[PDB]
């Protein structure tokens, strides 16, 4: 579900997902298009295009149970659409960790028609 998303952001990096990810860039929040910004941005393209690849699942809603390992993001047994969806969320928040790194204020709340450009999943 959206909100253990939310949760696993903020356990990943010490950034609340909103606002630090909710209107990232092109891609990170609603609607996405154009050419991400950035690798953050990126990280949300992906997440998009995993979401995207579950037509008959409910990721914002349906929620899954995970644990740690080791440090380590494991997705426990629900059903399949869970399993799918906790594994799409887990990649995304390895995915703004390891790119904290580059994470920049200014493309909080970018505007949309700046998102120039096209991308295919
Ligand atoms: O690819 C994407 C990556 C991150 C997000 C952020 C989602 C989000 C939205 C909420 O209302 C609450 C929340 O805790 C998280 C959306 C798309």
């Amino acid at each position: 579900s959206l909100l253990e998303f939310g949760k696993m952001i903020l356990e990943e990096t010490g950034k609340l997902a909103i606002p630090s990810y909710s209107s990232y860039g092109c891609y990170c929040g609603w609607g996405g298009k154009g050419t991400p910004k950035d690798a953050t941005d990126r990280c949300c393209f992906v997440h998009d295009c995993c979401y995207g690849n579950l037509p008959d699942c409910n990721p914002k809603s349906d929620r899954y149970k995970y644990k740690r390992v080791n440090g380590a993001i494991v997705c426990e047994k629900g059903t399949s659409c869970e399993n799918r969806i906790c594994e799409c969320d887990k990649a995304a928040a390895i995915c703004f960790r390891q790119n904290l790194n580059t994470y920049s204020k200014k493309y909080m709340l970018y505007p949309d028609f700046l998102c120039k450009g096209e991308l295919k999943c």
